[PDB]
């Protein structure tokens, strides 16, 4: 009764639309055995090197695991325990037989709107580990991306420890993926693909992804993108001004050198001049002391109003150099010394940046465009997923009667998402590839 | 070529599954014009109480703006700007012919699975007020409950101002919606009822509620319900060890008095037995003003260990009142006081609970019971609109041939929503109904 790709099925849920008593095959027609069995490859290859890799990172939390649950060591503790977990998920697929079991049907259909009775749990599972440690996975990205801007704010007492943060951080990136996951199950949109071995949300109605795959992830794109902007704008703005403020200076003692050292009036005259618009120069920027301070504050006062006097005194030092009081004015300068100390000198105040904190930002950009690949590849699947349906029903037609899949799913595009996936899990892992682990892993070697 | 409830309409889109040149007519055939009548008259008496009251609460808090953009009022100003846009929503089926042009489709047909060409913006509009209103909405009142929180553990200068977190509010009450809505758009899921007036998702296909209605307004309880239970249970620990603590040192005072007044060493005995059982009753509690401490810290060691002192004085006053030591003993008792002065007194520190949070807390728990019924509505009508579907193909059916409509969606239900909804946005306008705003309304009134 059934003609490539339907199969001869007597389960009406089973059945093709408008056809009765053919299903479509559970292997994708729109692949070839020889390009599943490379897919499997490349699955197998990315989920073996994270899921080991990530294992031997949350392995080395685990040992030193008192000094783990400090952050930000305790965010890419979970960034791990859901790379890890979802790397599981994946590389289930390769159990002597576990695909067909993940994504058939008892028929030989596809496996599809699960779950439902009658069928196995086996699909659901993997869905529920790929899909759960997803999620999770993208909102403790979130956390992280708030932990390394929360990192520059607290730049004195205004400290408000994560530590404290941490019940509402598991409170987030557990309750957000499970009400996520629980919805998915309530209108049964599991469905199976065998190129990608595992059961996943709106695999076949690509509209159910939309809001289960592309809204969460999109929402942690702006969340967290929010807070990794925020922080190297941070960043590069006490690296800048501290840069900006420190060169100020130097040209200020440059000048006050050609000042002491000068042989004539006009080189005096000169050199006040660029300390002057040097003082201006820096008059018109924040100390990173002063950065969590408001514009206008009482304190941002004090600092502007010192480069007032300084400016003062340049001018009083101006009124010498133009004429043959270069004594006069070099003596002048000199008084500038003490000015430039009791109103700058504070100011060229250091601010050290955490070595854990700056480290903290390379994770986080890195997880940022990863999310944003697996985003663009998701988003590409679901703007075609219409054409490449339309394109499958008009194949099962010409071959109910030269029979091709016009349109198909971009296997680079696909390879693309799983790298930018896989990647991430050993990207992040890559966080105790430090000197303290190796000396971790050799206080246990003993004991 | 069709019969009720279907009609006649050359469109493909809107034509009914399996069934060609009929669709379903635009008024819910499954109520009455009678049942219509009155359900627009619940919508607009609860609408109109809505809306002119919610813009009450926003034009007060516009008047005193400067003041109004203090926490926690520049929250509640928000929850009705909400409300009050909701309200419009909901209050536009009501201008001349507008439900029609909202819920019907140009061939007389339910607008569905909108957005659509050909078809008028009308629908999606009302739909994208109601609903990014509706999510923005229980998105702020998430900010509420954890302001609210927040009053308790800023118990001292541990203060972060909500000031600052402003910024991050805005970023989550703004970005959550709109990434829900665009994700309602692209799967074109708006849908048309004639009872309701209003276009909203997934009215049609019900599995699209679960993933834009219920999920997040699931997550909106859960991460609302955590601050307020994590706040009450603040409340409730700080009111009650202060009481315990306060009836302690009041038993304890009793007590001295009644050895201080003793005419026989029995008496000064059990007065002391009753001072030393208040005494450790008091160091197994925490003063509020350690609430936010450790329960091991060198602070709350203090505490303790000053109860240590006070049952270390009581049992060398002990060793005096059981002979006839009475005067040896009262006087022992008499530098009992002085132990309970400098252990005890520092401890009965009021820790007094600002009014406006306390407030807050109430409007907290009303807009979480209101959203908790809307939730448990919405429910309802997912679980039940499968059946509601399959009893409505059999009306077709009978009628493409006594016919009647077996199951059906429950009014009371759908107007305990709409109460529940509309009354919150009364119940949150209610914020304003103080002296200050009376006086704030009587110092524009000439100005
Ligand atoms: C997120 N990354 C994705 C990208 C796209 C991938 N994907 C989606 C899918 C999987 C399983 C079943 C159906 C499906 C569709 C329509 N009716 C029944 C089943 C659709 C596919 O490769 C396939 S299989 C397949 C099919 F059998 C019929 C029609 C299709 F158009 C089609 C497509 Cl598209 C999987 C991996
Ligand atoms: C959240 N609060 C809700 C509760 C339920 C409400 N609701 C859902 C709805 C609205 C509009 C179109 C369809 C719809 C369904 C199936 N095919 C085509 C259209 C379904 C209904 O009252 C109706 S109308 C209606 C119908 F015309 C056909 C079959 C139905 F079963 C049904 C139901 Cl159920 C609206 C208000």
């Amino acid at each position: 009764q059934c003609e490539v790709p339907l199969v001869r099925t007597d389960n009406p849920k089973s059945w093709y639309e408008d056809v009765e008593g053919c299903g479509i095959q559970c292997q994708n027609p729109l692949f070839t055995e020889a390009e599943h069995q490379d897919m499997h490859s490349y699955i197998a290859a990315f989920g073996a090197v994270t899921g080991l890799c990530t294992l031997f990172t949350l392995a080395t939390f685990v040992a030193d695991w008192r000094n783990s649950n400090r952050y930000p060591a305790v965010i890419l503790f979970y960034v791990n325990a859901c790379f890890f977990v979802g790397s599981i998920g994946w590389l289930a697929q390769f159990m002597d037989g576990a695909r067909r079991e993940i994504v058939c049907r008892a028929d030989g259909t596809m496996r599809l709107g699960e779950p439902t009775s009658n069928e196995t749990l086996s699909c659901v599972i993997i869905f529920v580990i790929v899909y759960y440690a997803l999620m999770a996975g993208v909102v403790w990205f979130v956390v992280l991306t708030y932990a390394w801007h929360t990192s520059f704010k607290a730049l004195g007492t205004t400290y408000q420890p994560l530590s404290g943060k941490t019940s509402y951080f598991h409170l987030l990136t557990w309750s957000l993926p499970f009400v996520l996951t629980v919805a998915i199950l309530a209108v049964a949109q599991v469905d199976g693909d065998s190129v990608s071995g595992i059961c996943f949300v709106g695999y076949k109605n690509y509209r159910y992804r939309a809001g289960f795959v592309l809204a969460p992830i999109g929402l942690v794109l702006i969340v967290g993108g929010y807070f990794l902007i925020r922080g190297v704008m941070t960043l590069f703005s006490i690296k800048s001004n501290h840069a900006d403020l420190e060169d100020n200076w130097e040209t200020l003692n440059d000048n006050l050198k050609v000042i002491e050292k000068a042989d004539n009036a006009a080189q005096v005259k000169d050199a006040l001049t660029k300390m002057r618009a040097a003082a201006l120069d820096a008059q018109k920027a924040t100390p990173p002391k002063l950065e969590d301070k408001s514009p206008d504050s009482p304190e941002m006062k004090d600092f502007r109003h010192g480069f007032d006097i300084l400016v003062g005194q340049i001018d009083d030092a101006l009124k010498l150099a133009n004429e043959g009081k270069v004594k006069e004015a070099q003596a002048a300068a000199e008084q500038l010394k003490t000015t430039r100390n009791a109103y700058i000198q504070k100011y060229l105040a250091a601010s050290k940046i955490n070595e854990t904190m700056l480290r903290l930002g390379i994770f986080g950009f890195l997880a940022f465009g990863f999310v944003l690949i697996t985003f663009s590849c998701h988003f590409y699947d679901f703007f075609n997923q219409a054409e490449w349906e339309r394109s499958f029903r008009d194949y099962v037609l010409c071959q109910a009667n030269d029979c091709e899949i016009k349109n198909r799913p971009s296997l680079l595009v696909e390879k693309i998402n799983l790298f930018a996936m896989f990647g991430t899990g050993i990207a992040m892992s890559t966080w105790v590839w430090t000197k303290a682990t190796l000396l971790i892993w050799r206080r246990t070697w003993c004991r």
